[PDB]
């Protein structure tokens, strides 16, 4: 049951393609900020490679720090599929698969309407120590 979804998912070919990394020593991911246009299929890529041993997903949501709140407490609540947002969770656009220190895993997607979303890792504490980072989806 840790996989990969979100209300966005798609399987169609990504129009493009995005790396994100987690920092190797940090709660945190590398990119804190990331920009994708609006209605556009696109495959995030998410490698964890770190010194720490944690794992890591990456988790877009529908809004800011209240829906990503939201997002992060279901899937605290999720211990069996290591915590990924379970299937349907309102307001979860996207999610990697929770992810060992040197794994990596996609999501492809579709990008929402042009606004500015979080993306979190909803590993237990992840989210409250900053694990977070903001995408603009452009016109
Ligand atoms: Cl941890
Ligand atoms: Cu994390």
């Amino acid at each position: 049951a840790n996989a990969p979804g979100g209300s966005n998912v798609v399987n169609e070919t990504p129009a493009q393609t995005v790396e994100v990394r987690a920092a190797p020593d940090a709660l945190a991911f590398a990119q804190t900020s990331l920009s994708l246009p609006a209605n556009t299929v696109v495959r995030l890529d998410f490698v964890n490679q770190n010194n720490l041993g944690v794992q890591h997903n990456w988790v877009l949501v529908n809004g800011g720090d209240d829906v990503a709140a939201a997002v992060n407490t279901a899937a605290q609540n999720n211990a069996d599929a290591l915590f990924v947002p379970p299937p349907d969770t309102p307001n979860a656009l996207a999610w990697t698969a929770m992810l060992n220190a040197g794994e990596s895993g996609s999501v492809t997607f579709r990008t929402p309407a042009p606004g500015t979303y979080l993306y979190i890792c909803t590993f237990p504490g992840h989210y409250l120590a900053g694990m977070k980072g903001t995408l603009t989806v452009t016109p």
